[PDB]
């Protein structure tokens, strides 16, 4: 069901944004610790960069799995050309609106 | 102007959601203080409940006042029918976005406690 594929992706792309929020808040808590060695300060700064790449990457992997799942329904004959082009049209809308919500939290914790 | 009415509901709901945030943070800080009678803990529970019911109700009455604003522009034919459909679609997206943050703050407060 092409509708189920869009809903499956919006759950995953929201779950990635919530995972990003929790990882940035866990780093903000550890930035306040007064007993950070040299090993742990550089680790926290690089973990901040990875937290963003992992969000960008898991957003793309959610779009990729959704685009592959619709191609299977197309090749099976369960989806016509009118449903296919509609599905990519609304997938880009979910792709761009999740790309903003990720930038909204990233701008929120970058103001520290 | 239908876009103004959408943006009025956004700011009115972000204030509601911010007011819950400020209220819940204050309740979190006063919950940890030692020396609390069995009734003082109940008074905080009571202030929490009212804070919750105010957020739920005011989110609802912001959507309702926006719909009554839209139906008032339709009564005088100031809005096209194709617009009226588009306004309802973006209003409930503002509704889902506001209730998500509201339910987050209440859940974030329950975990910290």
């Amino acid at each position: 069901d092409p509708k189920k594929v869009l809903d499956q992706a919006k759950d995953q792309m929201e779950n990635v944004v919530r995972t990003l929020k929790q990882e940035l808040e866990e780093l903000a808590k550890e930035a306040r610790k007064l007993d950070l060695t040299q090993s742990e300060k550089i680790e926290l700064k690089l973990r901040y960069i990875v937290a963003h790449l992992a969000a960008i990457g898991d957003i793309e992997e959610a779009i990729r799995e959704a685009k592959e799942e619709a191609d299977k329904l197309k090749r099976a004959g369960l989806v016509n050309s009118q449903q296919f082009d509609e599905f990519k049209r609304r997938l880009e809308e979910l792709h761009k609106e999740a790309d903003r919500k990720r930038a909204d939290y990233a701008e929120e914790f970058r103001n520290k």
